[PDB]
């Protein structure tokens, strides 16, 4: 049930390259748009991934990029996902022509938070949440992509990592929370790199001294309060995604 017959795939356009190599746009059975991730040999722990794919296919949420299945009886293996016509969220933010309103930026935050509250409720960590791992569909809806997939990569995301990850490799729901707050900073900064003048090493040292990302000027005070709450030093003092969704809904109502 997790397995797609590659004979049902028609490869139509190269979309570009991601973590595991090329991604292509194609059709399934001549009819349905799909994205086809072609997994470069040697890059992925494929047996482990295949087993986890069965779990990932039972995860269904409107704001999660859907895994349609995998093609595993060949090399390279393929991962078949929902096609997202407007590409990577990071590139989308950086296109100044969109002239985003802040209500649109908050909606992107809500989209991601909804997906992450769903993953939280399933006790599933993303482990690499960031604007580069979100995608945008033809209706401007942002969805969370490649959740959990860093576990199978045979370059660490220092700038999306809380102190207990940098110091001790303590991953938890609350390291996804921290990364979400950095993602909100990416959205309201229109895609700047977090800690844009620092190296990864400098970022980690400054985080150790309590530096935090500055308020992007497009974020209101209440929006900054939300992303800042994700960066409490003690992981247990950071909200859940359920609390964050409620805070985002509140600010959406106040700024409507
Ligand atoms: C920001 C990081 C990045 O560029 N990623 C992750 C790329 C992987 C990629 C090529 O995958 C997809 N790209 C598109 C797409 C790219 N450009 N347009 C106009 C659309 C669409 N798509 N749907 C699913 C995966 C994927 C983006």
């Amino acid at each position: 049930s997790w397995e797609i017959d590659p004979k049902d795939l028609t490869f139509l356009k190269e979309l570009g390259t991601g973590q595991f190599g090329v991604v292509k746009y194609g059709k399934w059975r001549g009819q349905y748009d799909v994205a086809i991730k072609m997994i470069k040999e040697g890059s992925m722990s494929e047996d482990e991934f295949i087993e986890e794919a069965k779990v990932m296919m039972n995860l269904s949420h409107e704001k999660l990029v859907q895994l349609y299945g995998v093609c595993t009886k060949q090399r390279p293996i393929f991962i078949i996902t929902e096609y997202m016509a407007n590409g990577c969220l990071l590139n989308y933010l950086r296109e100044m022509r969109h002239r985003f309103q802040t209500q649109q930026l908050l909606e992107m935050c809500k989209d991601v938070c909804e997906a992450m509250e769903y993953l939280e409720s399933k006790q599933f960590l993303h482990r690499d949440l960031a604007a580069r791992n979100c995608l945008v569909n033809d209706q401007g809806v942002v969805k969370v992509s490649d959740f959990g997939l860093s576990r199978y990569v045979l370059k660490f995301p220092v700038r999306w990592s809380p102190p207990e990850v940098l110091m001790y490799s303590k991953f938890s729901s609350k390291s996804d929370i921290w990364a979400f707050g950095v993602l909100m900073w990416e959205i309201y900064s229109l895609g700047k790199m977090p800690y844009e003048r620092f190296t990864n090493s400098e970022t980690a040292e400054h985080i150790a001294q309590g530096l935090r990302l500055y308020r992007p000027h497009l974020a209101s005070e209440k929006v900054y309060t939300i992303m800042y709450s994700c960066w409490h030093e003690k992981a247990d003092e950071r909200p859940t995604f359920k609390i964050l969704l409620s805070n985002i809904l509140d600010v959406m109502d106040e700024e409507s």
